[PDB]
């Protein structure tokens, strides 16, 4: 699951394209999901 947020992704990283994206979320797509992995 957590990959496949994988799946959503590298094409979503002007709004929605970035300060919301990871705004949003709040991380993720700089990293832990390594931990998890």
């Amino acid at each position: 699951l957590t990959l496949e947020i994988i799946s959503a992704i590298n094409k979503l990283v002007l709004g929605l394209a970035d300060v919301l994206w990871d705004l949003e979320q709040l991380n993720i797509g700089d990293v832990v999901e390594a931990v998890r992995g």
